[PDB]
């Protein structure tokens, strides 16, 4: 993934994960230097509702916007930080 290119796209996610990937919402989950992998398979899990229920459901929405070149992109530059 290109952490350039997901940069770009994290626009979005910054209302909710903070622009440095440090989320400020109780509740809401810190981004910055997760394990990309991780990062990936967790996106990938929203956009097939495998993770439901509470504020899951929030995140899948958000997933299904996402084709796989951007959750590559998305996680390298979040595990980048
Ligand atoms: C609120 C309007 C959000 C927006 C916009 C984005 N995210 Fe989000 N995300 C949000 C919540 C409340 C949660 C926790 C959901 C849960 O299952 O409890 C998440 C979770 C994630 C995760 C998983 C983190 C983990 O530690 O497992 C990821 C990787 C994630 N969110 C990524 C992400 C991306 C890349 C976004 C922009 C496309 C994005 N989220 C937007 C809230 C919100």
């Amino acid at each position: 993934g290109d952490a350039a290119a997901g940069q770009a796209k994290a626009a979005v996610c910054a209302a909710c994960h903070g622009a440095d990937g440090n989320a400020t919402i109780p509740g809401y989950p810190n981004l910055k230097g997760q394990n990309e992998q991780y990062i990936v398979s967790s996106i990938k899990a929203y956009k097939n509702k495998e993770r439901s229920g509470g504020l899951a459901a929030v995140m899948q929405a958000q997933a299904s916007l996402l084709s796989d070149d951007d959750i590559a992109n998305l996680a390298a530059y979040y595990s980048s930080l």
